[PDB]
């Protein structure tokens, strides 16, 4: 019943010795919440300063205990009693004092489910607003790629609980400076060093954080330490990514034998502009230039003629011959119906237009500068249905660059290998139709970029390489906004090569509906689990009823084998015949399923499943049955 669980520490003190501490208990009503069980005061802490335990060196928690034992006040209020408060008699009222509360998720007597809930709040010696802090982030950038409510790795859900445990204090007891928290953040998201008695190298981690400071070190008028990660150099942190150097030995940099110089030299500019000089540069480069691309059909030889405007900073038109020779790539790929894509891969249209500065002869810059491209493939326009009346192109493209500045592309064969020499810029999707009526358009209002941004940052340039300039998603390529009126940045463009018939093999299940699915159940299952909020708003299962078969296999011959589209939808995660399956094959075929069959019969089977008479999926609870 109980959505969220809000705690704020309402009274402390002190005129009994050790603290007696009220926490106030609200729901997301702000209703008073009765019968906690597990509430307790996971750490009482105080705050040695800045450079007391010595010159440039970090404040520190210093432990004074913690406490199960409380009177639920029966009002929402809970009144904490210390048995053994400050039991190395460290006490000092002069420094700010913290408590770490913390509710295990659970029920109250009445069977009420409650949330966890965790948090912290600083006071002065006396109970008062405290005079000082050591704010530096908040639990909310966790978020941003670790499910909000689920622990992560051990112990608790949010950063604050696992700082008020991973304290200087807690690491000089264990004789491992590297279990401090300011060390083993850095550590766990950073590939130079394993970490664990197991040796794990963080290959995922480095690859989605690459040390971008700015994913976690946010400024903030909340949080008035926020410049600490560049104003505090101190071995013990900087040490974390930098694992190669011995300051005591003076290997790898001159010999530093404690922290009261480093300032000095590492000033707060220089080590915010080197940590975050190529991220900042590289989005430069992205924001220099757009694109405005139209397509229309020949209504008589039904080929789509796309035409891509460059435009600058303030959407004035750019002749693409002026910027040419340093253009690494343009391409335009048109795939025809965008609820339930018609061509397959191998069927798309896709050209490079532009290739290192060099027009292919099938593209043209015309007198107003802009790029004009006609498809070659049959685009069986009008063959499939209304749906099958609309031709959507989507352009990638990319420039040379070197060391944050648009180069001329010198090498006509260069492979596009080393991503440090071109930046992929902004996409572009464009709609014709052979009617001429308005184009069809594929739903969005259920995932959208931004949900991917969370984890791969908005400047994410997807499949930049050897096979593709690199895709940088955009209000270029939004076509519809959100209840509130924001541009919804879809990934229907993604659909022109993520085709129903899959991708370049019958193999991958490349159909847009399973890839997703299918890269982050593998690959970023310690991330996500089974949160769909961590990409979804909600489920649009109405679009199934525009789906026909999708590719989910392939048959001994390389051929495609097709599922019904529910069917392969959820299977992609719930293999048939594996654990994760309960409905056997022919269970799912007594709902109306095609199971990796030919695609006729999974065409001919796709609205013949009963899967949404039992399943009421929310992204909540995808699980939900009736
Ligand atoms: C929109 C819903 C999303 C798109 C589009 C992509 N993602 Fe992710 N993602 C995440 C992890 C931890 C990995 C694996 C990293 C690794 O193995 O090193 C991925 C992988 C991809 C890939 C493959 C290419 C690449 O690694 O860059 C693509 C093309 C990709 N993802 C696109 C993490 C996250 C995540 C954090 C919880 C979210 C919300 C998403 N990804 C969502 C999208
Ligand atoms: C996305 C940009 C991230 C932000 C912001 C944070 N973390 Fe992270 N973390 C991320 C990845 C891709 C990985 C690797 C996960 C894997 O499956 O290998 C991690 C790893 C950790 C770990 C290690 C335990 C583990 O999961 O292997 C911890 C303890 C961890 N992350 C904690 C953490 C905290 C406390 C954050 C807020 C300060 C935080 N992460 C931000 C991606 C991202
Ligand atoms: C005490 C109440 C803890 C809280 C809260 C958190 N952690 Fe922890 N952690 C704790 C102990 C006693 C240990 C073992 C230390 C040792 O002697 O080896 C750990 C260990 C980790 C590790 C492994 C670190 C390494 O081996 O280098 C990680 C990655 C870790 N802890 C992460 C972590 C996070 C993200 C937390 C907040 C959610 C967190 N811990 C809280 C004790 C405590
Ligand atoms: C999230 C995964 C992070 C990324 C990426 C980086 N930092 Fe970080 N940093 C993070 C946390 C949760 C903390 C602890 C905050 C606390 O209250 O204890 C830190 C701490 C630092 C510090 C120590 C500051 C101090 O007062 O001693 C420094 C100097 C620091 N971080 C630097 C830093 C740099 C240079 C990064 C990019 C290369 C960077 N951090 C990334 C979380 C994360
Ligand atoms: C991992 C999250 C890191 C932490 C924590 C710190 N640094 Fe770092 N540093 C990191 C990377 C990936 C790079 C290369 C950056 C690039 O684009 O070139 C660096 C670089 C430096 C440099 C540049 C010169 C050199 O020889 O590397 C300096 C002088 C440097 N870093 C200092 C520094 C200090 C003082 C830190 C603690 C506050 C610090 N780094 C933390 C990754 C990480
Ligand atoms: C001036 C006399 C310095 C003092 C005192 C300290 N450092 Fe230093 N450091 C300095 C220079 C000129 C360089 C190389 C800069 C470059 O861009 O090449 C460094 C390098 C580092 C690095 C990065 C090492 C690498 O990436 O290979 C780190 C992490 C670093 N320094 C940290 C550091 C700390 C924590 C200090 C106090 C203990 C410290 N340095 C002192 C110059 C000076
Ligand atoms: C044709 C030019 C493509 C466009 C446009 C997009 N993708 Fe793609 N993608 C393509 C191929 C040939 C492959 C490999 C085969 C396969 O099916 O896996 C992929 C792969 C992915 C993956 C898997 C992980 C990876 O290999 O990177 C994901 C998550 C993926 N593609 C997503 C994706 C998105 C979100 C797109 C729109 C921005 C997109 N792709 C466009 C071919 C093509
Ligand atoms: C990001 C990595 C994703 C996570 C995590 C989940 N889904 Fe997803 N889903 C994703 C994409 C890119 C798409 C395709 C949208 C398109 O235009 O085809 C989907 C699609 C679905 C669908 C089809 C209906 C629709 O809304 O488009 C269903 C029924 C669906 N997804 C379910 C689902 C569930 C149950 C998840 C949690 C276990 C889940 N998705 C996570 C991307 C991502
Ligand atoms: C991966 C992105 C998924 C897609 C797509 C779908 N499901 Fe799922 N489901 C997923 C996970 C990680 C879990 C948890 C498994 C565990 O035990 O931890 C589930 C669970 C279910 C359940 C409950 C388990 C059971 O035995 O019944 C149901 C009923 C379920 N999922 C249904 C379902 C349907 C109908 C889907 C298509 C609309 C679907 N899932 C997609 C991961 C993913
Ligand atoms: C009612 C008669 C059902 C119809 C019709 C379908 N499913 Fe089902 N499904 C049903 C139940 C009662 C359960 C178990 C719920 C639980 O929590 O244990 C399921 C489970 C699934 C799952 C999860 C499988 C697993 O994790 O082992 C999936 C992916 C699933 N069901 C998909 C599905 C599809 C695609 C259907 C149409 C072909 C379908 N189900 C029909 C009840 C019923
Ligand atoms: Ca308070
Ligand atoms: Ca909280
Ligand atoms: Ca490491
Ligand atoms: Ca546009
Ligand atoms: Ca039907």
């Amino acid at each position: 019943s109980i959505q969220t669980l809000n705690l704020d520490i309402t009274k402390v003190s002190y005129e009994n010795g050790a603290p007696m501490v009220t926490v106030f208990a609200t729901n997301e009503a702000d209703m008073p919440v009765i019968g906690l069980a597990n509430l307790e005061i996971k750490k009482a802490l105080q705050l040695i300063p800045e450079g007391a335990t010595g010159p440039g060196n970090s404040a520190n928690w210093q432990g004074l205990g913690s406490s199960k034992s409380y009177v639920d006040n029966k009002n929402g209020s809970y009144t904490f009693k210390f048995d053994a408060f400050d039991s190395n008699k460290v006490f000092n009222a002069q420094l700010t004092q913290r408590f770490n509360v913390v509710s295990a998720a659970g029920k109250l007597a009445d069977g009420t489910t409650v949330p966890v809930a965790e948090m912290v709040e600083d006071f002065d010696g006396q109970g008062n607003a405290p005079q000082y802090t050591k704010n530096i982030v908040s639990h909310e950038v966790c978020a941003s790629c670790h499910v909000e409510g689920e622990k992560i790795y051990h112990q608790a859900t949010e950063v604050e609980t696992c700082i008020s445990c991973h304290t200087q204090e807690f690491a000089d007891g264990r004789g491992k400076p590297h279990v401090a928290f300011s060390h083993l953040i850095h550590n766990v998201h950073n590939a130079n060093k394993a970490w664990g008695k197991d040796n794990k190298i963080p290959t995922v981690a480095q690859n989605i954080v690459q040390d971008n400071c700015q994913v976690c070190h946010v400024e903030s008028d909340m949080l008035t330490e926020a410049k600490n990660w560049s104003r505090i150099p101190t071995m013990e942190v900087c040490s974390s990514c930098h694992v190669d150097i011995d300051f005591a030995a003076g290997k790898g940099h001159s010999q530093q034998l404690d922290n009261s110089n480093c300032i000095a030299c590492h000033n707060s500019d220089w080590t915010a502009e080197l940590h975050t000089a190529k991220t900042t540069a590289t989005k430069n480069l992205i924001n220099q230039y757009g694109i405005e691309t139209t397509s229309t059909i020949n209504t008589k030889t039904k080929a789509a003629t796309i035409s891509v405007q460059v435009v600058d900073a303030n959407g004035t038109a750019v002749d693409l011959k002026t910027i040419l020779p340093k253009v690494q790539r343009l391409e335009i790929i048109t795939n025809v119906g965008p609820n339930n894509a018609t061509l397959g891969y191998s069927g798309k249209d896709s050209i490079f237009a532009i290739k290192n500065g060099a027009l292919d002869p099938k593209a043209t810059i015309n007198d107003a500068g802009k790029l004009v491209y006609t498809t070659t493939k049959d685009l069986k326009l009008g063959q499939n249905g209304a749906d099958s009346d609309t031709a959507f192109s989507f352009v990638g493209w990319s420039m040379c660059s070197s060391e944050g500045k648009f180069v001329d592309c010198a090498d006509p064969a260069f492979d596009g290998v080393d991503v440090t020499k071109y930046t992929g810029m902004k996409a572009d999707l464009a709609f014709a139709t052979l009617s001429g009526k308005a184009p069809s358009t594929r739903h969005v209002d259920s995932v959208n970029m931004t949900a991917c941004a969370n984890c791969h940052t908005a400047e994410f340039e997807i499949h930049k390489g050897k096979q593709h300039a690199g895709f940088v998603m955009t209000e270029q390529l939004s076509h519809t906004q959100d209840a509130n009126g924001k541009a919804i940045v879809g990934l229907d463009a993604c659909v022109t090569c993520h085709t129903p018939d899959g991708t370049y093999s019958f193999a991958n299940r490349g159909a847009l509906e399973l890839k997703l699915h299918k890269k982050h159940v593998e690959d970023a299952y310690g991330l996500i689990g089974g949160n769909c909020a961590s990409c979804h708003s909600d489920f649009n299962l109405e679009s199934f009823k525009k789906k026909g078969a999708l590719n989910t296999a392939a048959a001994a011959d390389k051929t495609g084998l097709y599922s019904t589209p529910i069917t392969a939808t959820c299977t992609t995660c719930h293999t048939v015949g594996s654990q994760y399956m309960v409905h056997t094959k022919e269970t799912l075929e007594s709902f109306g399923a095609v199971v990796d069959g030919t695609k006729d019969d999974a065409t001919s089977a796709a609205q013949s499943e009963t899967c949404f008479y039992c399943h009421t999926p929310t992204v909540a609870d995808h699980t939900k049955v009736k």
